[PDB]
């Protein structure tokens, strides 16, 4: 005989658990990152305009969106930096140039007045918010304080490996000198790093080694972690302090911003994703296809501006403009969460800690399955 | 000293359990699909003309041959729905037309005459078989008016993700209005959605998320299911309701209609294998390989007919005439049913249930032996 | 401080088993195969030239080499059984073809005169070794009868899934009317499917489903088995009723040959590597490469010469001439053996049965670097 | 309420154990090699000038640097024994030429002179260090007496498989005619040849079976093991008799020979990215690329200066001179240690050993995330 339909809801009490994996049983398999696994459906009783993408950078600094432009001399300048900040998010401009021209870089995007109701802006002088990376050799110090004489917002300490006594000192130093900037340390990717650079007093932590697109890291150094579990172990640690984290590289497409997110991520980093857009530095050339430059920061041209590479040169194809892209991304993730069945990405950080929200790996069939597959031709056209 | 053959069988007795695993042994190695598995052969004391293929399409809807047609634009219109119906199985004319082209359609199969002993008839007036596909909006709602005035016998709620108040309204909407329609729910890829869909009074299930050959929901949503695993999980609750499921999505083969049945499937839903053929929509056109367009209903082409595509447009190659090519499945599936050992599905599915049929996983390298390997070259032809 | 040398050996005890796994805990990573493992090396202290490579064929016959030519029409007809047995292998006359042809062949085997003291010879006549394949419906009985006048030593009884009561009583119709002649069942990849041929009165087991380079079973039925397993389980049964087995499939190379040994065959045949060479049926044809036809028997050309195949048919490159083949198979199995530290095939089974010998698995990227790997060009010269 | 930051070292301690594995947790996915996983970076407190490369060799023989060259007849003659010497490693002369040939190419590196604090020197005569490599039948007994008396100041018994009767034998001889000779034994992948060869007397092992770039001993002899898995065995066992090994085989960069240092070999040895470059045997030849002949010394070709062959010929593009090459990977193993948080290998090891050192494993995915990913081009420049 077979059960009445009415009681269908009342029988999911008879299973031990739900379908699928908590987050902690998937990250328990090891090494893992963001196309090992999925997100389960949930139940949707909202449209998708409803999420609400509010986010944590810092402590002290929240945005509309998860987004942040990377500090790399083909990402993110001043026009990038605008336009992030316009479309909800922020830019960090890179520091390889001068002082005097980083800090030029940072006054244009705090000087510019020309808006939607999400875009990041300071709660007193309504002006751009705006990052910037530096070093931790002691002359970052004349450069740190020429940027906050530009009206610098937040930097972020610049490092493959933020574990590091120059990067504690330099930490320590900002704190004292100029308390009321926010400080974002790293690179980390474990729990023993981030809390000695929370200990130091970051207000933020960068995670990530080895995951960037251009990065050679791992394959010349032996050291780094995959970037899901990287992110999972660190936030988990850091997240009981009130310290946001930025998941930082390998991010190629909305379904790894929702990943990130859901591992414990505040925002995420990109790129590999940014750069051949209209307002990445950087000329666009042929080859038949319009190309832009992104290449490591720790490339050997990158440097050049015996040297042991981290990254490399290449190209990425013309993605067009942000304008377009970012609210892409935004509508995408929107449209993410709604499948989810959540409704801020506050409710899917508590959701995904309560074991509400489930996950399942993906074996390599399983991958091929998920992606396009046995198809003659196909064009993937993302939006239009 | 050796054992004597006369023995060989009572020695079977000895071992703890059955060489293979039990589905259930199986599918506790997670994320699996189609491709990671295979079914042990069984006994053969029966010729394969003898496997019935019988199978639920619904509560009160059975079809002769558990293949379903996709609704897809360039999948099913009224030509592929008269010849599926035909042959055994059924079509499910697309909604990406006005409400009056798609009732034209269903006319069209119901109104049909030019038939083989297994064509998919009604009980009472002896006409075809006909389904569609509708959405979950209010204007559905008279859509669907004109589809039963056209004289549809099994309606499709048609989403990515069917686990939405929308679709649990418009299910309860169809009960209460058309009692006599069979409802079909989906999409889902677990038990709770199953649940839900089953609670407000689905006929049928319709299973997968990302898997579809076009579809890239998985990289751009983050969320869906490995099919395989879907398919099991799901139906492992809703065959206990007498729902019985779809499997949709991901199927190429005659070996993945095995699988997923093996797994709990009723029937299977084919687009990518559908498309290309003699009586799917759209002309033929070259490139020097003679090809059709198959697209994703989330392709901004269909949708077109920011947004954010979840589905791409691509090409396949020319497959000729479901007149021979749903008999090849046919024939195949009763081969592979008889290597198995098991007369019909309905057997199929009570000796996968008892643990008689036992099963293999595959690692990477077993699959690639498990295909063609090490020729110069080869032609897979797959039927005379 | 360090341990004194002359106590290493001593030490050893110490640890709670040998390095490596034994093929048991090997065999518990399910759907392993051959490409999934290594054999370890152990102590050498002869020379590979003491190696014995004789094999058991059958219960009744005995082989001076494990080779075992497959009875396909691109692979065996009597020009490549006649070299076969000088060799020291066997070959399996193909039945494609009207039973007055497969006789004449047959005969020209028997009859050939023109060898090593390792040629496959009748103990009584000193003639030449020949099997031949049947298949199992009623005409096959008077094919059989020819094939015995003619001299024949050994059937096969050919067919993708063997446990069959058609099967079953084809053995016992031979096994009363042709007492003398041996008789190999097949082809199994299951215990059960082993135990049901044993207990007929097999002789010899076939071992393989889906595992051939030109074979796509798995694909179109979903049925077979990773032939290492196979190989594992079969043998670990049919062993115990000294019933010897053929591994049939996925051999490509002669460590291929030594993991089907290691897991339990007692011979390996094989189809791809002997195609394309000299004594294979089938012209020599360019394109710049000389190739030959190679095709699978459940191809819809060898079928031909709705049907659903379950091969393909392809080409293979020029091979040469198995007087060249056949001894590097053999020398490079001797030097296999040596390296394992084992000085014949007998002792190779005892020494893995008793856990002496070990293994170890490969993961991908173990494979990988076990391959030629990190060159911009090389040629795989195999012998001189 | 989130916890106070000033807590955050503290907090480490509440829990079970430090963060990714330790080396033992990680060898316990069995059959690894060096890019299933990666070392976990720790705490930077000094620069990477600091980090100390000095390794053993042998018992008594210490380099400053932990590189070897290759014994092979495309890698090692005179002029790379010279200039590995001049930069802190050692290379090993080929003995594919007579006794008398391989003895001048010894004397031309004692007799050399025209250097670095790190050059590896004789502690008396301050003459660059030279190794060569012989075979283990008699004649090559008085091949080493020449070699000896040419300046000899250490031999490699050379050899795929070096647990053998005949190796012990030369072993034994050489200690009691030769004692003063540093020994060589291999190559080994277990525990049980490491402890044989050990008894015999060897001063170090060579370790590796299959694993080199232009080997196929694995596909051919069905013998070998995944090289981070016999590094980590054998080393367990032999660093408790103070015997220092080799890493032979499978080295492509720098992070391959931290991971091989990481778990147990006290140095690398390298052939094929020692290959191609200038101070290699052979000459340059063009293909539009720069290229150099590399090839296995069981290939045909170098056999040849029936055969079953364990290596192959092939190519390597040009890669200048090792005066840049090995400072390359000197100065980047100092960075490799830094990231981790070492300041020599032997402190690298006792804080593996002690664990310390965090390890974690990569799914393929997440080693494709670790390469470079997602750029229409690039170029790898490793160095300037
Ligand atoms: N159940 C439910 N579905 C919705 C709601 N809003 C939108 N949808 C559905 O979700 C899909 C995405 O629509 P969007 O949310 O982008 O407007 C559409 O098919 C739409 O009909 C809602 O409030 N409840
Ligand atoms: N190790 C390393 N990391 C780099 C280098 N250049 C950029 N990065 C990292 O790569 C990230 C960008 O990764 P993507 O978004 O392209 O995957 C950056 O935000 C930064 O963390 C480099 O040369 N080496
Ligand atoms: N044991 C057995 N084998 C059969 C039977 N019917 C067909 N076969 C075998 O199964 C294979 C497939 O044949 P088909 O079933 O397509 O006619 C053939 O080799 C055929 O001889 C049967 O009733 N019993
Ligand atoms: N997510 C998604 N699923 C699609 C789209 N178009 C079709 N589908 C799904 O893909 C199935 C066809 O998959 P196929 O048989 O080609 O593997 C359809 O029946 C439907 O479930 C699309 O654009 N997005
Ligand atoms: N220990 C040992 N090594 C041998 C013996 N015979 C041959 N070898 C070695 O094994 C390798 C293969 O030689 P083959 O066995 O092909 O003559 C050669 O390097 C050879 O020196 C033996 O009896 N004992
Ligand atoms: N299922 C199947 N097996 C085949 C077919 N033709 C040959 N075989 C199998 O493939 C084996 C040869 O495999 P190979 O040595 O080429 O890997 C034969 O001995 C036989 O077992 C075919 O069309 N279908
Ligand atoms: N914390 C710390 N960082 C250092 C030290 N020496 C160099 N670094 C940093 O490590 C990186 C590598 O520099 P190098 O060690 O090659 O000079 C540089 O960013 C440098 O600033 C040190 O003693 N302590
Ligand atoms: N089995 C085998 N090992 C080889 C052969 N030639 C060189 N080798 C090994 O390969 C190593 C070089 O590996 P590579 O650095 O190119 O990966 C050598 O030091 C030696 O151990 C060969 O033909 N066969
Ligand atoms: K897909
Ligand atoms: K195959
Ligand atoms: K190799
Ligand atoms: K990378």
């Amino acid at each position: 005989t077979y059960r009445d339909a009415a009681t269908a809801l009342e029988h999911l009490a008879t299973y031990a658990e739900k379908d699928g994996l908590s987050v902690e049983q998937l990250m328990d398999r090891g090494g893992l990152t963001y196309n090992d696994f999925l997100v389960l459906p949930g139940k949707i009783d909202f449209p998708s305009s409803e999420v609400v993408l509010s986010s944590r950078l810092t402590k002290k600094i929240t945005l509309n969106a998860p987004f942040v432009s990377s500090p790399m001399d083909t990402v993110t300048e001043a026009d990038m930096a605008i336009h992030m900040a316009l479309l909800g998010g922020i830019g960090i401009i890179h520091h390889n140039c001068t002082a005097e021209e980083q800090a030029e870089m940072v006054r244009r995007v705090k000087k510019y007045e020309n808006d939607g109701p999400l875009a990041s802006k300071s709660a007193d002088t309504k002006q751009l918010l705006c990052g910037a990376a530096i070093g931790t050799i002691d002359a970052d110090r004349q450069r740190l304080a020429m940027l906050v004489e530009a009206g610098l917002d937040v930097v972020v300490l610049d490092s493959s490996q933020g574990n590091s006594v120059f990067q504690i000192n330099m930490i320590k130093w900002i704190k004292e000198t100029f308390p009321d900037l926010q400080v974002i340390a790293g690179n980390v990717v474990t729990r023993e790093q981030a809390a000695s650079l929370i200990h130091a007093g970051a207000d933020g932590l960068r995670i990530g080694m080895g995951s960037g697109s251009i990065c050679i890291t791992q394959e010349v150094m032996a050291c780094g972690r995959p970037q899901g579990t990287a992110v999972y172990n660190v936030t988990q640690f850091a997240n009981q302090f009130g310290v946001p984290c930025i998941a930082d590289g390998g991010v190629q497409n909305i379904g790894h911003i929702t990943k990130a997110i859901a591992l414990g991520a505040s925002t995420v980093m990109m790129g590999g994703m940014l750069a051949g857009t209209t307002e990445s530095p950087g000329e666009y050339f042929f080859r038949g296809k319009r190309l832009k430059t992104y290449r490591g920061m720790g490339s050997i041209d990158a440097m050049q501006k015996v040297l042991v590479a981290q990254g490399v040169t290449g190209s990425v194809i013309d993605k067009g403009s942000i304008k377009k892209y970012i609210p892409y991304l935004y509508n995408g993730l929107q449209h993410s969460c709604q499948d989810i069945g959540v409704r801020s990405l506050v409710e899917f950080r508590e959701k995904v800690d309560s074991g509400s929200v489930r996950f399942e790996f993906r074996t390599p069939s399983a991958q091929l399955e998920g992606g396009v597959h046995n198809l003659h031709s196909y064009e993937k056209r993302l939006f239009d």
